């Protein structure tokens, strides 16, 4: 009788995690909740919690990590909880391919990504990054959406849930704009050696599409820019980020941006530009992008 | 005849219809004014420029901003404004746009009153549907040809009139919808320090469509904004500065602030982008100094 609740982050990992704990009739509840949240002490955490995907709590139940029950090996939280459950002994054949999809550090293939389906679709039109929330008000929430997820996923198949009405209704608008999206790129981008330039500052819409779209449909980059206005239109920001499909960017992007106001990593970073001074930017970006290789 | 390049604004709306009327131009372009300043538009002799960067070739160029074939007016309020009184003011055009001619003048200005941006109704309303900050833009048909019906139904219809066609109509219940989700969360999501309110928005799942003016108009009592949002693929995180148009006491130097932290701007709005690790320090820093400035 007694269940648990779980708190985890709002994401792709997280929402598998939930649909295996609901399944084997462990969790009654669910606590969304951002990262810095609980480092900061703002999430109570009792001995009736189960965390995955979140730093470590001394008092709860049980913890599930990746990067106690910690496999750094892993490549999600929902693959540890998978593993120490018993995998196909306890959960259904099924779900090797929701698993196989929740593992994909971005080891995705370029079809993959593509007029995606099943559960990269999935996953794809949930992540607020593919950007579906901005671009409409859907019947419900995203928010509302994910907690009915969890419970369906756990009597349904993956066609069956993409069939669902507020599933549909986002996977239309989704496909749609993909291919918008797709078109816009054959307009706007340009390649240059081992980069491709996206240049949307003269498009009347923007499109939602899944974050590597455009890598997708340039194989042969291993880096791309988006050059995209500001808030009001008040600058120009440049976002550049490598491929996951060539991996090979000898550019660390995140120090190329420091020279311009701006930050990141190694493989992803913004910078911010005055308007007269987006053109002679955007040329030594280029050509710096292009020495590196 | 001519062909008008001019901004996809209200502005360059007006100016349209004004050369329009008096059968001077057969074609027009819209461009920003970024593509005129880096050379990327042909400018030829058979181009009339409005309220754009002046380029060398063009047959006449009306200019409102602070040489023969430039007809310039920096006190003018719009462009439209110096084509008006150019080709001799209500002798040369119906003295009933004299209307249309006094909502084109509030806008670089934002000389607007609070109840005007609010449940806008008129040529206050089409300006802000035409204007790409209100953030309206997948209608039947592209803003550039609504722009096109509306040039020519502005010769020869009213106000009214022109908000009841189809492609206006459903822009205007997309904007009304919008306008009013925009101004419950801005009234939810934003708190006040002393001269300035801050817009948290990066835990809404929507941003809706309004016009720049409606934060200014719900906290009459601030004199300077932040809008706290999620940047690119929720990479980093913007503030986003501005300063109000009905309480225009603001002393901080906007850009000069953003400029800090790898941003810029102008006095009066400028931007930058934090790291998610910083933001909480940027954020406390800005109202900090904000606060000390008045
Ligand atoms: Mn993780
Ligand atoms: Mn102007």
């Amino acid at each position: 009788s007694l269940k648990y609740r779980l708190v985890t982050r709002s994401d792709f990992d997280g929402l598998v995690c939930a649909v295996l704990l609901k399944s084997i009739e462990l969790i009654d509840d669910i606590q969304f909740v951002h990262p810095k949240d609980m480092q900061d002490g703002k999430v109570p955490i009792t001995e009736r919690d189960i965390i995955t995907n979140l730093p470590y709590v001394a008092n709860a139940h049980l913890v599930f990590d990746h990067h106690h029950i910690i496999n750094p090996n892993a490549p999600s939280a929902a693959r540890v909880v998978w593993e120490h459950y018993g995998g196909t002994k306890t959960f259904p054949f099924e779900w090797v391919e929701m698993m196989e999809a929740v593992d994909k550090s971005a080891q995705f293939t370029r079809d993959e990504v593509l007029d995606s389906t099943g559960w990269n679709l999935l996953n794809f039109l949930m992540d607020a990054r593919t950007g579906l929330g901005r671009f409409h008000n859907f019947r419900i929430s995203n928010y509302n959406l994910m907690m009915a997820l969890i419970d369906h996923c756990t009597h349904a198949s993956i066609d069956e849930i993409l069939q669902l009405p507020d599933v549909k209704e986002r996977v239309e608008l989704y496909r749609k704009h993909e291919t918008l999206f797709k078109e816009q790129i054959q307009r706007c981008g340009k390649v240059y050696q081992n980069l491709v330039l996206l240049d949307l500052t003269e498009e009347e819409t923007i499109y939602a599409g899944n974050r590597f779209i455009i890598y997708a449909l340039y194989p042969q980059c291993n880096i791309s820019i988006h050059k995209m206005w500001g808030f009001q239109k008040q600058n120009i920001v440049f976002a550049t980020g490598k491929s996951i499909f060539d991996r090979s960017s000898r550019t660390n992007i995140g120090e190329l941006m420091l020279k311009y106001g701006g930050g990141g990593h190694a493989a992803a970073g913004t910078c911010q530009i005055a308007i007269e001074d987006a053109d002679r930017v955007e040329k030594a970006l280029i050509t710096q992008i292009n020495a590196d290789g």
